[PDB]
């Protein structure tokens, strides 16, 4: 399974340089976008942590946490561990999702693709929405780990025009260089 895009990530990612390390970013936006194309989302954060890492937030429902009875596992594992979320999983060091739903925060955590426990609620909460945060894995990405916040601010900027309504906006926490960008294209109601 995920083992194959850890060994040939280049045929699920196009490149393991600066452009792959990159792809990660917009193939879990893009998880996030379906859920404002749904119609739940509306408001969805991307954070280049301290660390290169990445958080992307939405608000949307949160990725169903119920037992699938084909897997016998939860729906928002499978989301995660079989064959583009799974393959960001697959090619980080560390993935962790936390789920927003019905009054609890469900979590779960991987390691270069692989489960760390099974699903479990942490906390009590009133928001809903899901949170990604992951390490790309330098084994993976061994010419760049570092994020280039022009280049997804680029991007969020596009993706928040074609998805227009959507909130999204883009910050970065890195020591020295900290900003953010916050877009909004108004609907009907400009
Ligand atoms: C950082 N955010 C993020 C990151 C992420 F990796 C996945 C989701 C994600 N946010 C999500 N929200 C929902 O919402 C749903 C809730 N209920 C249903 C029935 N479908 C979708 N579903 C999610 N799923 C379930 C599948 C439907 C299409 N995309 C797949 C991933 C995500």
């Amino acid at each position: 399974g995920l083992e194959a895009v850890r060994k040939r990530p280049g045929m699920y990612i196009g490149s393991t340089s600066g452009e792959g390390l990159h792809h990660l970013v917009w193939e879990i936006v893009d998880n996030s976008i379906d859920e404002a194309l749904a119609g739940f989302a509306k408001s969805i954060q991307v954070i280049i942590e301290p660390d290169d890492s990445i958080t992307v937030i939405d608000d949307g429902r949160g990725i169903p946490v119920g037992i699938q009875a084909k897997t016998g596992r939860p729906a928002v594992e499978t989301v995660f561990t079989v064959l583009g979320s799974s393959v960001v999983n697959a090619l980080s060091t560390s993935l962790d999702v936390r789920v927003y739903k019905d009054g609890k925060v469900y979590y779960q955590e991987y390691r270069r693709g692989a489960v760390v426990d099974d699903l479990k609620v942490i906390e009590e909460t009133d928001r809903h929405g899901t949170t990604v945060h992951f390490i790309p894995d330098p084994e993976i990405f061994t010419e760049t780990t570092v994020y280039d916040f022009d280049k997804l601010a680029t991007r969020v900027r596009e993706l928040a025009f074609l998805n227009r309504g959507l909130h999204i906006s883009i910050e970065d926490r890195r020591e020295g260089q900290e900003d953010k960008k916050e877009y909004h294209y108004e609907g009907l109601e400009h």
